[PDB]
């Protein structure tokens, strides 16, 4: 099963001198792991904090759930874990880097045809000013390539909002939504999730964070049903989930976005549905209420572009041109070439096209000076880079999990995406295995604590690595 | 003279039914706009809303300038400009835009140098993941680049936080300072300013606006001074003027600042100190209230690329890591390459460095394999483009200024950037007077309505622009 919360997590929030002092829970968190690092503790303060901290109050699982504390605690631990733990004092060229949860862009990154686009864009100058929400070829292209997958239903452009990335699209939506909001209620958090997002949510609007349980890579939406309330401002909940890998089912992920008032906002974010994840979207994903949340950071790894989009009511996208203006004036107009000629790409793919003949080269405008052969021997091209990634990427996923499962330690079984999530035996505390792990193998994994899992030692480990790499990290984990 | 308020602005204010609405105080402008449009009135609905209207209450200077109405209305009128009026219904082919204020990015675009390290970057696969407030060699570089040019006092690294662009750098500082702010008094916006960046402030706390005039090319402080409190929390001030091209005395900087609270931040926005702005800055300026804004925007003339960076004290970056992890995750890494190369290049030019030797080229890292005499060649050319481009834009505007002098209009000298106000006399309404010239002569300009002037009938016109483009524009103009 997955393991949410316990008293374990509910010791560290009763000791606190003051519960909502994030960054005192996360010392008081930092100090009990280095006391379970006796001779290994790497900063033996945190330690000595933690040993005089005495029990002063009693703490319930409904209060740490409701808390913007345990946000902010955990947004603090995931700022240490990059700051002044892995990239900071423990830094190392020895290392083996397992936990970024991102593909390596070395060995899988941008295929040919979307560089390609990127220096075109360079050549002619394509860096001017742009509108809010972006131009209308690369957002008609979208409207048609999210169209195509649906099972019922149409996008047209007016849908289409581009972005700067996820991470900056649900901190601009949260901003622009939580400005006149009627309903008091607390947004309502699906978790395990990123803790950017819901740090940028807690900004605005008091969170409450509902777990949202897997089995057998199926995430069930049980108890998210019975949290929404028809007050509910908005909920964040990931179609796709990380760090476990499991996926909703399109039926249940329907009856519950049916079953919500049009009052009630709903994100959903879709950056880690890939990699096995059926695109057979119902209707309901189209309802007035639903905001569609997408980047290229993962399923084409280009997390330093920071290219993404949106998909809402059409009013609603005509509201958030404003909000662009005023906030980033718009999105760079430099890769608005590359997402169209991504789009329609992609499109022709879902249409299931192995060739191209002059009707699909009228998609684009003769301003770009296409010929017929080169368009059509580049989509070639692009069909099979895309192709080969997804089948080595597939490959290596299945290794890993293969691999961890001989080395005696509970894995649960990827659905989508490239994580996977494992757990050592016995294990009870997921950044304690992290230090653990670090120091005896010289692997680094991702805690589970950063993704929101609040009890238990399982970690992530990303398997969309050079070969090299994973297999010199899996031999040494294995080893120890 | 400058003209900023008269009772042709308290008019409107009084006329609506709520001031506290910005739509209908657009409504209302428009209407009275298009009421002096009598026979060519583009919507005859305003000008009925506007003839129906009737005076119910007296409106004041002071509560004009105080009230979040106003910025919001200029914030609409800014919107409608774009949205409705000159890229909507009067849309046209034929129309030459000279109000873009916009560095024409064919003629006089980027350098062949910063292009050549955005191609490397996009072969070298540099779009991973990066750091919340960008890598250290740019840093690096960029702290260096601004120490050189100050009259005494130097900055590191750590004093450098690399963002995307001008106008998320103020919206994301208004929303970063505002969150524990013990100081109720109104944050200061000193006028003409740049409506996107006074409504993103205005979003967060209310906004006192402050006249700050101009005599021969000087911006006066005098008010301003006088404005600021000591619980002001924080003031957004314009060191090169936009429209009118004036810029402020160094001396009455540096004594503006030396009389501030250090709990009152001062956001300096130096976006258009160029094209004949002197660069050598005062210490105050280096001040532990002071941040300094800059982008490539306007002097780079890449809007669409998005990149900048503000100077601050080093604690107030370190604070700033933890913001802009959650809202955005760092910037581009994709242009940290471009912001390096440029610079180093910047630094050799003040340094006043003719040629370069195997001691600069050191300042580079070996990974990127430079060689001493492509290195060499490019800064040769890089200087080149450089002066070149400086010495066309400065001819530019100086004709630019002289045709409209010649045509009989009140015109004010520019002492920075790429921007003549110009008027035309008798004239009182400048949005009047942008509907009256694209009508009569098919030429686009700038009303100052949009650049906080709320009194006069001035426009901005942007000389910045290809020169069969400025002639055929000036000659129309100069013929109506």
């Amino acid at each position: 099963p997955d393991t949410f919360i316990d008293e374990r997590t509910l010791e560290v929030f009763s000791r606190a001198l003051n519960p909502t002092n994030p960054m005192e829970l996360r010392n008081l968190w930092l100090g009990r792991v280095e006391a379970e690092l006796g001779d290994n503790a790497l900063r033996p303060e945190y330690a000595d904090l933690w040993r005089r901290s005495r029990v002063r109050r009693a703490v319930s699982v409904e209060e740490v759930l409701r808390s913007t504390a345990t946000v902010g605690m955990v947004k603090e631990l995931f700022n240490a874990f990059f700051r002044d733990d892995l990239y900071g004092a423990l830094s190392s060229k020895r290392n083996i880097i397992l936990s970024s949860g991102a593909v390596d862009e070395d060995e899988y990154g941008l295929p040919a045809a979307l560089k390609e686009t990127l220096r075109f864009a360079l050549a002619r100058n394509f860096y001017g000013y742009s509108d809010s929400l972006g131009r209308q070829p690369a957002r008609e292209a979208v409207a048609a390539m999210e169209s195509v997958s649906m099972q019922q239903g149409h996008y047209e452009a007016a849908s289409v909002a581009l972005t700067m990335g996820a991470t900056h699209t649900i901190s601009s939506l949260a901003d622009f939504i939580f400005r006149d909001n009627p309903y008091a209620d607390a947004a309502i958090c699906a978790i395990p999730n990123y803790p950017p997002l819901v740090q940028s949510i807690a900004w605005r609007h008091p969170v409450l964070l509902v777990p949202t349980p897997s089995h057998g890579g199926t995430t069930s939406l049980q108890a998210l049903s019975r949290a929404v309330t028809p007050n509910t401002p908005m909920v964040l909940l990931q179609t796709g989930t990380n760090p476990c890998g499991s996926l909703v089912d399109e039926l249940e992920l329907e009856r519950f976005i049916q079953s919500t008032s049009l009052s009630t906002l709903i994100i959903l974010d879709e950056c880690h549905e890939w990699l096995g994840a059926p695109r057979h979207f119902s209707p309901a994903r189209q309802r007035a209420n639903v905001i569609r949340v997408s980047s290229l950071s993962k399923n084409w790894s280009v997390p330093g572009l920071k290219v993404g989009w949106f998909l809402a009511d059409p009013a609603l996208v005509s509201r958030y041109y404003e909000f662009a203006s005023t906030s980033y004036g718009g999105p760079q107009s430099f890769v608005y070439t590359l997402v169209e000629v991504l789009a329609r790409f992609e499109r022709w793919i879902i249409e299931g096209r192995t060739s191209i003949d002059q009707q699909q080269l009228r998609e684009f405008s003769a301003s770009y000076g296409l010929q017929l052969g080169s368009l059509s021997q580049t989509y070639e091209h692009y069909v099979a880079e895309r192709r080969a990634r997804e089948q080595v990427l597939l490959g290596l996923r299945g290794e890993a999990t293969s691999c961890l499962r001989r080395a005696s330690m509970i894995v649960k079984t990827p659905q989508c995406s490239i994580n996977v999530f494992a757990q050592i035996p016995g294990s009870e505390d997921s950044y304690l295995s992290f230090r653990n792990v670090l120091r005896e193998t010289g692997v680094s994994v991702y805690p589970g604590i950063l993704s929101f899992y609040l009890a238990g030692g399982g970690f992530r480990v990303t398997t969309a690595r050079k070969w090299g790499d994973l297999h010199r990290g899996l031999e040494r984990l294995s080893a120890g």
